[PDB]
């Protein structure tokens, strides 16, 4: 049955309601058969034709495995009161404002009966936790501080699947020297520089607007890099005064177990020329001869259906 409760600002009053779903809205809430805009944002994402990159490499069973890690991060300590139905005998009134209960055990079942399309479906189904808790506790309880804490982490991890499930994965199960482990696109490896730190060995992850997504070797902390800030990896080094020597000799170290470790599963690792600059999606480190892009790429394709 329709909600009652504006799902924007979380008040009664005349509310419009969603053809395929539950929820209800204020026209002034949103500024203006309506479907709304949680059920327009779903149907695109699970549409072969304007599905992300990240769920054109997985199926509905793949992308369940990598929610029951997100349920896993979501479950942080002190969130007890979320990670069970709300138990109506202990709160008579419960059904009398909220129609669409939602929990985190819930929420995990649903995953592993393969419930979701799209990492956005995920989203919007957790969202019901809030919702729920601002109108039953109100929206300045204890309770619905750590409910938005949730949200906020769900946002996260959804975030961080859309990236590169790949290396999603890689981060969630840690295995030893996880980090240089090669994905089936492999991210250019680049020397970044950040304003006010030295040039340092990274991945390239992503382009948007002018910047890179780098992941840092050593540490393995990220930052949006500017992208005339970025060179292709090379063998002479543009120097940068530093702190401590041993720190940067550990993260060339670890860029070399990368490095050996694309060229046994690719067959080919090209380093450039010193200041080469780093260009979006570059496929330079992957030619059979750099000298000769006409000619493409090395791997060789043997119609694998690896994945998992
Ligand atoms: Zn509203
Ligand atoms: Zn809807
Ligand atoms: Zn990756």
């Amino acid at each position: 049955r329709n909600d009652f409760y504006c799902w924007v600002c979380h008040r009664e009053g005349q509310v419009l309601c969603c053809e395929l779903c539950p929820r209800v809205y204020h026209a002034k809430c949103l500024r203006l058969d309506w479907f709304c805009p949680e059920c327009e944002k779903i149907t695109v994402a699970e549409c072969i034709e304007t599905q992300s990159k990240a769920m054109t490499m997985l199926t509905i069973e793949q992308l369940s495995y990598l929610l029951k890690f997100a349920i896993q991060k979501m479950k942080q300590p002190g969130t007890d009161a979320f990670q069970k139905p709300v138990p109506l005998e202990q709160h008579p009134d419960y059904a009398e404002y909220i129609f669409h209960p939602m929990d985190l055990c819930t929420l995990e079942k649903r995953a592993k009966k393969k419930h979701y399309g799209c990492t956005e479906a995920f989203l919007a189904d957790a969202k019901w936790i809030l919702h729920n808790c601002i109108i039953y506790n109100g929206g300045n309880h204890k309770l619905t501080q750590i409910a938005k804490v949730v949200i906020k982490i769900c946002e996260h991890e959804m975030n961080e699947i859309e990236v590169c499930p790949e290396c999603y994965l890689a981060a969630c199960q840690k295995r030893d020297n996880w980090f240089c482990e090669p994905c089936s696109n492999p991210h250019p490896l680049v020397w970044a520089k950040l304003k006010g730190f030295p040039f340092w060995p990274a991945k390239a992850l992503r382009d948007k607007d002018g910047q890179v997504d780098a992941r840092f070797f050593g540490q393995h902390d990220r930052a949006w890099v500017p992208i005339n800030n970025c060179y292709l990896m090379s063998k002479e080094i543009p120097f940068s005064v530093k702190k401590t020597k041993s720190i940067f000799n550990s993260a060339m170290q670890e860029m070399e177990v990368y490095v050996e470790n694309i060229r046994r599963k690719f067959g080919v690792f090209n380093y450039s020329p010193f200041r080469t600059p780093y260009t979006p999606n570059s496929q330079y480190q992957m030619l059979l001869d750099p000298t000769n892009p006409s000619a493409g790429t090395a791997k060789i394709d043997k119609q694998e259906k690896v994945k998992l």
